[PDB]
């Protein structure tokens, strides 16, 4: 799809089973869940945001769907004001920035 | 232009009669700038996210130029530790995502 930016790039993603909404954000170089139960060990991740830093969990080789576009890959885990779809999926999709 | 997701998507701007590197940001509500001098009458707002909160000051009708495409905006000017190009000033330069 074409989408434009009026309104926050709001989409439907599908994670551990459930449908979810987040946000495609290329301000960001990964992809950051909400607290929820994903398979497998984790490792920490330290991300830098505009106001500081924070430590959330990072788990590998996860199943995720982005407007029902299959994925396999990096999913981060923790206290994200929204659900955000980051570089890592978007270039696995074939997102890109058009102008 | 097509910008792809595999490297941080940062173009260069004008703005007050200076050129800085930012960053596309379809996450970002807004426009965020680091400490310059801006003309005109401005109003304090917070901005956050996953790292915490900054403070800003809100500059509007503010010209800049990204990628060589002219546009007018709010610009909040503040503490960032990366210069942000909203979906306030991506709108105007028409700028999507695609895939
Ligand atoms: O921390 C923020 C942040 O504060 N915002 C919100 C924001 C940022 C700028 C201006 C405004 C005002 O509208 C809001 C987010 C938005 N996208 C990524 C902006 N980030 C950066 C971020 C987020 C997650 C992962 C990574 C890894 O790289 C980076
Ligand atoms: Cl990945
Ligand atoms: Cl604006
Ligand atoms: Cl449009």
């Amino acid at each position: 799809p074409q989408i434009t930016l009026w309104k926050r790039p709001l989409v439907t993603i599908k994670i551990g089973g459930q449908l979810k909404e987040a946000l495609l954000d290329t301000g960001a170089d990964d992809t950051v869940i909400e607290e929820m139960s994903l398979p497998g060990r984790w490792k920490p991740k330290m991300i830098g945001g505009i106001g500081g830093f924070i430590k959330v969990r990072q788990y590998d080789q996860i199943i995720i769907e982005i407007c029902g576009h299959k994925a396999i890959g990096t999913v981060l885990v923790g206290p994200t004001p929204v659900n955000i779809i980051g570089r890592n999926l978007l270039t696995q999709i074939g997102c890109t920035l058009n102008f």
